């Protein structure tokens, strides 16, 4: 399972494939499963739908449908009992190619950055990828902490989810009659479970959070009044924690729910948050850029350094579209071309020649520079097209840059 802005800019490029794709009636399949939902369940499920499939009134049709279910049932023999983790999403049908010939794709797009919720059959002229669009709108872990006077509630906050763990209460005595010239405070004693109380909320977070160290992006506090404030201002979160805290904001339910308040009302505190590694990458990047050293872009001398192992960090735009067009010329040198993936490979004279080059391979820009990044063990970031720096890496750069550890050349 690799990172998950790859795996989001996997599906993406996946998803616009597919989508290209049409058969002459309804014959592509497609088959959400949640990874808690049984192969054997689904294969069972779609047995039936081939049985069924006897009955479609169209020889032409039958054919395709059934065809398209055989070729499920085959590629479900190389799965386990389950799905892969945050489950599995499966394609097939045979599509309109050109001259009244068709072709069969069977595809399996495997662990989306979001789990898939629901098992789902779909049989239509095009592929199911909307749903799946969607579960690729958000990234980061981030903590929740949501108190009152009466509760607490401590839960995560995984990409678009939310999900409550721990829960605590009040601790103090309680409520009943005001005024009736008589007010039984327990002064210190409250003072004290309230001291207490804010300490276990710390212990939950602890609990919780320093699990997963690093990995929380960030930590949303939640509370009506003072309540929050009181809770944050005195020095009961323990520090530790306090750092990544977003901030603070206005939530008057404090049950499991008032968790999705929170979200809801700290979402611009959120994505702020998102863009930290993104923001923190680019700022170096130009940095470097001013500095005359250390700094790559565009696609040819971003490649180069690649080769040469001398990247610290390949920067590429999450929003790119680009194919990378292989060449050869008969005198031996390999040409490179990038274009919009819709488009049709472009004719390329050959520098160096001038001969008309021969186009020997295609495929993704990306997948091409990160290959080469992984045999390198350089990291390679997605930036994002959102804030300034970002949209500038795509639009003044061309979505391929890079950090150089050593520069050199050129
Ligand atoms: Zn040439």
């Amino acid at each position: 399972v690799p990172s998950e802005d790859r795996r989001k800019y996997e599906f993406r490029k996946v998803i616009e494939e597919l989508k290209d794709y049409e058969g002459s009636g309804t014959q592509l399949v497609t088959i959400y499963i949640p990874p808690d939902k049984q192969i054997s369940d689904v294969v069972a499920h779609v047995t039936q739908e081939h049985s069924e499939a006897s009955n479609i009134k169209s020889k032409q049709t039958r054919t395709n449908v059934q065809d398209a279910l055989t070729s499920i049932k085959d590629r479900l023999r190389y799965y386990d009992t389950f799905p892969p983790d945050n489950g599995m999403v499966v394609f097939s049908g045979a599509v309109d190619s050109g001259g009244g010939r068709t072709d069969m794709v069977t595809e399996v797009l495997e662990s989306p950055p979001q789990p898939i919720e629901s098992f789902r059959y779909h049989c239509d002229s095009a592929f199911l990828t909307e749903p799946l669009a969607e579960m690729l709108g958000d990234k980061g872990l981030y903590g929740l902490i949501v108190l009152d006077r009466r509760e607490s509630n401590v839960g995560w906050l995984k990409g678009k989810r939310v999900q409550p763990v721990k829960s605590a209460e009040s601790l103090v005595p309680g409520k009943q009659r005001k005024g009736g010239q008589s007010a039984q405070r327990f002064a210190r004693l409250r003072l004290e479970a309230i001291d207490n109380f804010y300490q276990e909320v710390a212990g939950m977070a602890d609990d919780l959070f320093v699990p997963k160290r690093h990995e929380i992006d960030g930590i949303l506090v939640g509370g009506p009044s003072p309540t929050k404030d009181e809770f944050l201002d005195g020095d009961y979160l323990h520090h530790e924690l306090q750092d990544k805290v977003l901030g603070k904001f206005d939530v008057s339910y404090t049950d499991e729910s008032g968790l999705s308040d929170l979200v809801d009302a700290g979402q611009a505190a959120l994505a702020e948050a998102d863009l930290m590694d993104d923001k923190s990458d680019m700022e170096e990047f130009f940095e470097e850029l001013n500095g005359g050293k250390l700094a790559t872009y565009g696609f040819e001398q971003t490649r180069r350094n690649l080769i040469m192992g001398s990247v610290d960090r390949l920067l590429v735009s999450e929003d790119l579209r680009e194919d990378v067009v292989i060449y050869e010329c008969p005198n031996d040198h390999e040409e490179y071309e990038t274009i919009d993936r819709r488009n049709t490979s472009p004719e390329h004279t050959c520098s160096d020649c001038g001969e008309e080059a021969t186009e020997v391979d295609r495929e993704d820009a990306i997948d091409h520079l990160m290959s080469i990044a992984d045999q390198r063990g350089t990291e390679t970031h997605f930036i994002s097209t959102d804030f300034e720096k970002g949209e500038q890496l795509l639009t003044a750069f061309g979505g391929y840059a890079g950090i150089l550890r050593y520069s050199t050349g050129v």
